[PDB]
């Protein structure tokens, strides 16, 4: 069971935590990856999750792309969670540093509704360049299933909580 989360709404919870450490402790049914369309898990959340799998996530992902081609921005795929979770839901939020449409963030969060409970980061935050405050608002207004958000940066976590409405 998830522990130490602050309840923001009926279905959204948040914690200042490293999502890799959280996944290793909880072993959730679903961990969300902040993926790109190519499933190239180089940095940010994706790089960290992939490193924690000893690159097994990347190997699996490369086979997935070779068979299926790239994901769409706003889309997702379900792959193995390896040693971190039962499944990994790879979700592609828009990357503002690539000029992608921030309106696709809502479509990205809609993928979460296909899973009753998820451990997730804020989509499009961090190296994806979107405002994490906006990402949290889109999350709360889009996701209806139970989502446990892990925010690594304590300063950002405090800002997210203190500005939540
Ligand atoms: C150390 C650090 O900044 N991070 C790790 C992996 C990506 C980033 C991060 C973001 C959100 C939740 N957990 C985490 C934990």
């Amino acid at each position: 069971s998830f522990s130490g989360y602050l309840k923001l709404t009926d279905n959204v919870y948040i914690k200042n935590a490293d999502i890799v450490e959280e996944a290793k402790k909880v072993k959730p049914t679903v961990v969300v990856n902040a993926a790109n369309v190519y499933l190239k898990h180089g940095g940010g959340v994706a790089g960290a999750l992939n490193k924690a799998t000893n690159n097994a996530m990347q190997v699996e992902s490369d086979d997935y792309i070779a068979t299926n081609g790239p994901l769409k921005v706003g889309g997702s795929c379900v792959l193995s969670g390896h040693n971190l979770a039962k499944h990994c839901l790879h979700v592609v939020g828009p990357n503002v540093n690539k000029g992608e449409d921030i309106q696709l963030l809502k479509s990205a969060y809609e993928n979460f509704n296909q899973h009753e409970v998820l451990l997730a980061p804020l989509l499009s935050a961090g190296i994806f360049g979107a405002d994490p405050i906006h990402s949290l608002r889109v999350c709360v207004d889009t996701v209806r299933t139970n989502v446990y958000l892990a925010v690594f940066d304590k300063n950002l976590y405090d800002k997210l909580v203190s500005s939540f409405l």
